[PDB]
């Protein structure tokens, strides 16, 4: 079935919990690029936010795999994404929707959580999903709204 992890939609970064901050980080999004046999490859997009010199957008490939109705996520990132942003090669999928995803870090006990949303809901969340973010994740930090990160 149909999952936003392995869909065709970008998601971009609506909050996190307050341990996994890395600075100067923006504009968090991941595209879909293509599918080989159950891998999909995803980019990860990111903005260097300095203030100044001018900011710098990066880019890192990764794929995912995910076997139906599974809890989890399998992650394959490349050595960049996995040093530089701490990428774990696997994630538990807490719950999800066609247009949103909460992930959860599967070894850690102070499971730290990373909430994704497609573009209708980057200016504002759901009720329901941003009261599911702030019961099961600790220190939720929502990802402050900034239109330099989808000028539209
Ligand atoms: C996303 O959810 C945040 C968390 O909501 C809280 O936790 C949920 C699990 C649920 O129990 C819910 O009922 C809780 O409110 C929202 O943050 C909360 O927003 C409140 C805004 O009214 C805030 O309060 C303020 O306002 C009162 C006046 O009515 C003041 O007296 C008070 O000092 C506050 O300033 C409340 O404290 C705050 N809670 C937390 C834990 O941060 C958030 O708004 C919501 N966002 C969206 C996009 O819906
Ligand atoms: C979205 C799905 C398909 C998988 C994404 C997997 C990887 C690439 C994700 C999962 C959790 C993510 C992190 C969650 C929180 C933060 C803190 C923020 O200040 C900078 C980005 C950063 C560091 C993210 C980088 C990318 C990340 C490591
Ligand atoms: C597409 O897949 C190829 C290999 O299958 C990979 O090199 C590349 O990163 C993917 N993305 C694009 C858009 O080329
Ligand atoms: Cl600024
Ligand atoms: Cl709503």
């Amino acid at each position: 079935p149909s999952m936003p992890a392995i869909n065709t939609q970008t998601l971009y970064l609506a909050g996190h919990s307050s341990k996994l901050f890395e600075r100067n980080v923006g504009c968090v999004k991941t595209r879909y690029l293509n599918q080989t046999g159950d891998w999909v490859t995803r980019s990860l997009i990111y903005v260097f936010t300095f203030d100044t010199e001018p900011w710098v957008t990066q880019a890192g490939a990764f794929q995912v795999k995910w076997e139906p109705y599974s809890p989890l996520l399998r992650v394959k990132a490349s050595d960049y994404v996995r040093d530089n942003l701490g990428a774990k090669p696997d994630y538990f999928i807490r719950t999800y929707d066609n247009d949103f995803l909460l992930l959860s870090d599967l070894k850690e006990v102070r499971s730290t959580c990373s909430l994704w949303v497609t573009l209708k809901y980057v200016d504002r969340i759901p009720e329901t999903i941003n009261r599911t973010f702030y019961t099961i994740c600790p220190d939720p930090v929502p990802v402050p709204f900034d239109e330099r990160c989808y000028p539209g």
